[PDB]
């Protein structure tokens, strides 16, 4: 209920909201339907427009006017933004050449530079270049400040999940806003764009910037704007708040614009009608910058210009209909559009089976414009599984397309020419970042980065300690002139054993049948030192990975590779090796095919065996260091050690073999050597975090051998590719993947063809950051380089995406 009986006089745009049923005067009262009767009259003045003219210069203050051109206006902080331009002969901020801001140049009383976050819905990254001619203020922010060529949103590339990611530093699966539309089965409640429910606090997890600020004693402007408050009035309010005296004036502010997204949906990303919304956004930026300049704050405030996602061409006729696939279409609920989420219409239906729905949706038409997944099988880089609001069945929709349940949903709701929501590596979904102010660098370009990193940098800009989040704090240190955050490497928890020769061959009963009987003084001091670490400098280039949890493990040295062997999981946690540009590929010789040899450094108790694989009709095995790449046929025997073996489904073996036999050598030719680190991942509860031993759901039949959910590789080389990977003097280059370990290749529709037609495409889909592999393994890489730690943190967050420029 609301008793709107009181008055808004003196309270216009209130920083501390009051409680029901007393009437409100804050920037959100409208959207709650609760403002005092006189709110519009007093707080939403429109008289005489948004600009001073010659004649208004030194008018007598008339309290009805939208803004003022009277002598007193500056100390009152309510001049029109162009006052000093029209009435005092000053220039527009955009016409001033840029000059480096080396220190904050603030009025007395400011304890820190304020932060203004100017967010623009649907602002696609390519607008910075394609609209440059019609956005002079933005262009100046961009070229004078620090900017990225683009910024990667989170999946799904929808509005609420991204604004809330920007607020919190969390993936949607952690902050809870997993879509623009949601059902929470624990609450039995629905969240919708339209309507009241979205205001309930139980939807919104983590801790957003404004709470972080409040809890550490920094005052926050109110971030949220009711749709009907015109842009010019939002800018005026922020300028007025910045005039407030020392202990009242907020230190952080947000402006939000509904454009260019509103027009993007109607006309497409580059519709001719899109020039005007771009012009209007730049004009608003101009008003803010002229306003700050009048207040002498244009060299004091840090400004961030930032989008939530881009925009793609999408039309009614590019819709796939599940009614063309499923005979049971009235038994399901679908969240439709640029993604698909499916659940049972009724949980009392015992006929609803996910498995057969997925099967009926798999590679059914030859150019199908979506692909079905169980949520745990989605690319791990999307981090989109661990929340009860995300349905088990997901559809990833091709760019430019929609999915819907039935034709009648699409004509009884062509309307739209643009939409967004697709896979967050898609080029049309990329968005913008510019930072301008004393704390940002001057005229600097930084490489593209993910929006999950910004909350940490906004906390750095404000002197706040961030709540725990998914950013990697210090990876964006290169954007900042000062206030950088200096982290330390996490401490190693478990120290490795270094076992010698401790077991005889006859202590093992592996049931393999290896041929290995072939027998020298010169070669045996040399194969000895290879077991003690002489080529380790070649194969372990950046130090051994640190293990950050409590476990029992062994370092194993060989001529061609080094590994960290887990006695608990009965396989390597990691296997490291370097393949030079000159390396030769040999084939597997038949005397050795099903040969697997005991490793005399490791007990039969802590080893795998061949018998379990022979009994398991589904499961076969492969090797982490590839026998195809061994340096000499004496070294090739190390490749067949029981301690280099891992469980693999025959369907996965086709992917792994092609990677190891064809792709590795290719990457070495192209990159001038590569160093490869490979291993298993166990994520049975799809939380993105290393499993403990008691979370493993599947073992090789009749053994203690755990089955990985995924296999990773991290492939590193010199950024300057004229130096070889093993003698690199400067910055590094990296690409990685996390391949799902699946019993079939149903994910790849073309898998009956040769591997050179589909394997590499699958790898590209499952590209990964080093940091994703770290969360999934509890390991820390690149411990020993000659680079700064901040540069290494940037390297670890890098994602190789496989889109053109
Ligand atoms: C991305 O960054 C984030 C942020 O750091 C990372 O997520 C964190 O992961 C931590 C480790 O898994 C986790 O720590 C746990 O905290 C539990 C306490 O939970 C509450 O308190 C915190 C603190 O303020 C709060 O953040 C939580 O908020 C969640 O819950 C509600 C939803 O119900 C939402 O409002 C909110 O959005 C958020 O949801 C998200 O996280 C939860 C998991 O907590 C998911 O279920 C949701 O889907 C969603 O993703 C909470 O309100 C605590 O219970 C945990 O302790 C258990 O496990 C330990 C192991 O140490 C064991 O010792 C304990 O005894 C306990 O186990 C007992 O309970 C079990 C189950 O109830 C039971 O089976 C056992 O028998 C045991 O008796 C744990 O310490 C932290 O909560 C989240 N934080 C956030 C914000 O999500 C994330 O990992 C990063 N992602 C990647 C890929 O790196
Ligand atoms: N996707 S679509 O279907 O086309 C689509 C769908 C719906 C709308 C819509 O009605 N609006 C009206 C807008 C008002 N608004 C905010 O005021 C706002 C700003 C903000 O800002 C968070 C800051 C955090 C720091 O980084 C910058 C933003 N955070 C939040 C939320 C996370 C807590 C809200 C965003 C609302 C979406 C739309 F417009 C497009
Ligand atoms: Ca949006
Ligand atoms: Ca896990
Ligand atoms: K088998
Ligand atoms: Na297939």
């Amino acid at each position: 209920w609301t008793a709107t009986s009181g008055s808004c006089k003196g309270r216009c745009f209130e920083l501390q909201e009051v409680g029901p049923p007393d009437c409100r005067c804050d920037n959100l009262c409208k959207s709650y339907s609760s403002c005092c009767h006189d709110f519009d009259e007093l707080c939403l003045k429109t008289a005489r427009g948004w600009e001073c003219t010659k004649d208004r210069c030194g008018e007598v203050r008339n309290e009805e006017n939208a803004c003022h051109c009277s002598e007193d206006c500056l100390s009152r902080g309510d001049c029109c933004t162009n006052y000093q331009v029209v009435c005092k002969g000053e220039s527009h901020w955009v016409d001033d050449d840029c000059e480096e801001i080396k220190v904050p140049e603030c009025p007395a009383g400011f304890v820190r530079p304020p932060l203004i976050i100017f967010s623009v819905d649907g602002f696609r990254a390519s607008y910075m270049k394609k609209g440059s001619k019609v956005m002079p203020n933005i262009e100046k922010l961009r070229s004078c400040g620090t900017h990225a060529p683009y910024m990667r949103p989170v999946y799904p590339t929808k509005t609420f999940p991204n604004l809330y990611t920007l607020a919190t530093g969390l993936y949607p699966e952690s902050h809870g806003i997993v879509g623009n539309s949601m059902y929470d089965p624990v609450f039995d409640a629905s969240f919708h764009l339209r309507g009241r429910e979205k205001f309930n606090h139980r939807w919104w997890g983590g801790q957003p910037l404004w709470i972080t600020a409040t809890k550490q004693g920094v005052r926050a402007g109110t971030f949220f704007w009711s749709v009907s408050i015109p842009h010019e009035r939002r800018i005026l309010t922020i300028l007025q708040w910045l005039s407030l005296p020392d202990n009242e004036r907020p230190s952080v502010y947000a402006f939000y614009s509904e454009q260019p997204d509103f027009s993007g949906h109607k006309y497409g990303p580059f519709g001719p009608e899109m020039t005007n919304p771009l012009r209007e956004i730049d004009k608003t930026v101009g008003q803010l910058m002229d306003g700050l300049k009048q207040l002498r704050l244009h060299r004091c405030v840090n400004v961030i210009f930032v989008g939530d996602h881009g925009m793609e061409d999408v039309t009614c006729d590019r819709t796939e209909f599940l009614s063309n696939y499923l005979t049971n279409v009235d038994d399901i609920t679908l969240v439709p559009g640029t993604l698909g989420r499916i659940r049972a219409k009724s949980i009392n239906n015992s006929k609803y089976d996910p498995k057969t729905i997925i099967a009926a949706l798999t590679c059914k038409k030859p150019d199908q414009h979506f692909k079905p997944y169980m949520k745990q099988h989605l690319p791990k880089r999307l981090h989109y599984a661990n929340n009860r609001r995300i349905e088990d069945i997901h559809l990833l929709v091709d760019r430019r397309w929609h999915v819907a349940r039935k034709p009648l949903d699409v004509y009884k709701k062509c309307f739209f020419q643009g939409d967004h929501g697709f896979d967050n590596k898609v080029n049309s979904m990329q968005t913008v970042f510019v930072g301008y102010g004393p704390t940002f660098k001057y005229r600097t370009k930084v490489p593209p980065f993910e929006n999950i990193e910004l909350y940490n940098v906004m906390c750095d800009l404000l002197g706040l300690k961030p709540a725990p989040n998914n950013g990697t704090h210090g990876s964006l240190n290169h954007l900042l002139r000062t206030n950088t955050f200096r982290p330390t490497m996490p401490d190693e928890v478990s120290r490795p054993n270094y076992p010698g020769i401790m077991y005889l061959q006859s202590e093992f009963d592996l049931g393999c049948t290896c041929d290995d009987k072939v027998e020298n003084k010169l070669e045996e001091l040399n194969k000895r030192l290879h077991t003690k670490g002489s080529t380790k400098e070649r194969h372990l280039l950046y130090g051994r990975p640190a293990v950050l949890y409590r476990t029992s493990y062994d370092i194993l040295y060989h001529t061609d590779f080094e590994s960290g062997y887990s006695e608990i999981f009965l396989m390597p946690l990691w296997t490291s090796y370097t393949i030079s540009k000159q390396a030769e590929v040999s084939s597997i010789p038949e005397h050795l095919t099903n040969c697997v040899r005991p490793d005399v450094r490791v007990s039969p108790g802590f080893s795998q065996n061949c018998l379990a694989y022979k009994n398991d009709k589904q499961m076969s095995y492969g090797f982490l260091f590839p026998p195809y790449l061994s340096s000499s046929p004496e070294a090739k025997y190390d490749a067949f050690l029981v301690t280099n073996m891992v469980p693999m489904y025959p369907a996965f073996k086709r992917v792994w073999a092609y990677f190891q036999r064809v792709l590795v050598k290719k990457y070495a030719s192209e990159r001038n050597g590569v160093n490869v680190i490979s291993g298993p991942i166990f994520d049975y509860n799809y939380d993105g975090l290393r499993d403990t031993e008691d979370e493993i759901k599947q073992y090789v039949e009749g053994s203690s051998i755990p089955v990985p959910t995924h296999y990773y590789s991290i492939i590193t080389s010199c950024l300057d590719f004229t130096q070889p990977a093993d003698k690199c003097d400067g910055p590094l280059s990296v690409s990685s993947f996390i391949l799902p370990h699946r019993p079939d290749n149903d994910e790849s529709c073309n898998s009956s063809e040769d591997e050179s037609k589909w394997v590499e495409e699958l790898m590209k889909m499952h590209t990964a950051r080093v940091r994703d592999i770290e969360h999934l393994t509890g390991l820390d890489f690149y411990r020993k380089t000659s680079r700064s730690y901040s540069e290494i943190l940037t390297l670890k967050t890098y994602l190789h995406t496989y889109e053109s420029e």
